[PDB]
């Protein structure tokens, strides 16, 4: 699993593995399927 960039979908039950947002960013929730690195 990648070290996921700033602005990066962890949420989506479909996405290519990586949830771990890079230093400064954590995966901030909006929807279940749209949770994004911010």
């Amino acid at each position: 699993s990648c070290t996921q960039t700033h602005w990066g979908q962890c949420g989506g039950i479909g996405y290519s593995g990586c949830k771990t947002c890079t230093s400064g960013t954590t995966c901030q929730y909006s929807n279940d399927y749209y949770s994004q690195c911010l």
